[PDB]
């Protein structure tokens, strides 16, 4: 069921909502329940992906509603965390400052479903060169925390964030990243503790995943 319904809504996407021959909107709530009940295939989610960080036609509504109904029935695949990673920062290409938070808490809430967690890593410098964008930084950092490994904690990196921290009066966020900086490097000298940011979805995830036993 779930493919035609991308189908609809990927075609759909193409076309201002003013030329559409019909609404979108029944497709988006039909689709938007079956994620919720079902969750969504690795390849699915990679068609959804796509629509969620292309330059299309569908409304920031609507975006946000898939987005916060994207639940892996199963993993995550390196393909659909590239393209998140790609959406974010500044860029024609580029979806809204809003919506790459979202990606970006997303990221964190299906981490233990990536099926290679350390592609995050090779992406390092994408993530942290983003840390100036006030918009997104409490997700980045969340993120960031997660995937830090001794080999990403560079002098430059660790001046770097001491230097936004002082320059934007401090910020709990980036006190918190640098405190997992700190666990590899104990001479830097330092209140966020980054935990989950949503239980609810992570209970829906769980419940979704637990029918693959």
């Amino acid at each position: 069921g779930l493919p035609r319904l991308i189908d609809a809504i990927e075609e759909a996407s193409k076309i201002p909502a003013k030329r559409r021959q019909t609404p979108i909107k029944p497709t988006i709530e039909k689709l938007t329940t079956h994620l919720y009940t079902h969750g969504a295939s690795p390849d699915s989610l990679l068609r959804l992906a796509d629509l969620l960080t292309l330059r299309n036609h569908l409304d920031q509504a609507s975006l946000a509603a898939i987005t916060r109904n994207l639940y892996p029935s199963s993993t995550v695949s390196d393909e659909v965390v590239l393209r998140f990673i790609g959406a974010l920062g500044h860029g024609q290409l580029k979806p809204t400052l809003a919506l790459q938070a979202l990606f970006l808490r997303w990221l964190v809430m299906v981490y233990h479903l990536l099926e290679n967690p350390g592609v995050l890593g090779q992406v390092y410098g994408v993530l942290f060169d983003l840390l100036d964008t006030a918009a997104i930084r409490p997700q980045l950092c969340h993120l960031l925390a997660l995937v830090t490994r001794r080999k990403h904690v560079r002098p430059f990196r660790i001046q770097a964030i001491l230097t936004l921290s002082r320059q934007t009066g401090g910020d709990p966020n980036l006190t918190g990243l640098l405190r997992v900086f700190k666990n590899y490097y104990p001479e830097i000298i330092v209140a966020s503790a980054f935990k989950h940011p949503d239980p609810q979805w992570r209970q829906h995830l769980d419940e979704i995943q637990q029918r693959r036993s």
